[PDB]
């Protein structure tokens, strides 16, 4: 119920407190360590049970929170963060004068039917793993002339999406660009991971 | 003298005939093509040379270039072209509030003393052979807020410029930028091609 939780509390602040006992803490992290011992005193008291049992628990409850980081913390492999685009990039305002918009495998792909006769480069921010492309933080379609005409966005609100599905969505958006008459060109860091 | 380069005029419109005889020419071509054979007949009325003769001696001066094109024309090798940036991206106005400029061998190295603190990364648009980095269109550093903050061109006034160059330009605007506190990457078309 609640006294577990509230062993957790008691553990944590422990562990906090050893580790401001080599004093590198900051000022406003030992202010929220006397903040804390005194909610949590305060608690204790109007609640009705000592702290050092509840230290204890919340040891056994760090010792199954362990179990759970001795089921296996880490995976197998290690990642690599990939950018074309500043942030700026990924957060700047467009709009399409005619949009075209949809769903395919966890991702949105948005593009302007308008735009014709231009080149277009892709450029997208994503993560590898074992030199494959892992996951799409998000895909954008810029002109020569610097504007945003095509997007390739991760849907949250679903199970996770693939390499495959982003080399499809990739084919999709050049092809309906490419319908009409626009030269669609890869950012390099695209074509060697996600062709 | 003239003559020289009358037998050329009269040799190469002689060619965009045969060409516009398959009648794929445009209809300004052929305008232009009227047009000049009226200023080439006025030419060699007002000069005093008929205009087979002045034809084959254009003919024996596109021998020569032809000489000049069989003393190897194309080289050995192929090039590849690699852009991170938008043509907006490389003619975009932009400034440095406290500017550091530098000349390193026909490289122009710009930089701002007064950026800290920011996450810069590095797009450059430049020309690969040999999967080396054969020359250096532009270089530019972006905040992930979005500002240009320094800058890697090339100096046209110059017998060209290396890719040992480029990397010793790179690593010396990394450099400028670090001592300041920004923490700086390079996009991933220049980790595969100049390091």
């Amino acid at each position: 119920n609640t006294v577990s939780s509230f062993q957790v509390d008691c553990f944590l602040w422990h562990v906090r407190k050893r580790f401001a006992d080599q004093e590198l803490g900051d000022a406003p992290f030992l202010d929220r360590l006397r903040a804390d011992q005194a909610s949590l005193r305060g608690r204790g008291s109007t609640l009705g049970l000592d702290i050092e049992t509840a230290t204890r628990a919340g040891k056994q409850i760090v010792e199954r929170i362990l179990e759970g980081e001795s089921d296996e913390a880490l995976k197998m492999p290690a990642s690599r963060y990939l950018t074309d685009m500043t942030l700026e990039e990924m957060s700047r305002d467009w709009f399409m004068l005619m949009p075209k918009q949809k769903v395919a495998g966890s991702l949105c792909i948005r593009m302007d039917q308008a735009i014709m006769d231009k080149n277009i480069i892709l450029k997208a921010n994503f993560s590898v793993i074992f030199d494959r492309l892992e996951t799409l933080i998000l895909l954008r379609a810029f002109t020569e002339e610097g504007a945003i005409v095509g997007e390739i966005s991760p849907l949250p609100s679903l199970p996770g999406h693939t390499d495959e599905d982003v080399k499809n969505a990739i084919g999709v958006l050049i092809g309906g660009l490419e319908w009409n008459d626009n030269t669609v060109r890869v950012s390099e860091t695209l074509q060697r991971f996600a062709w």
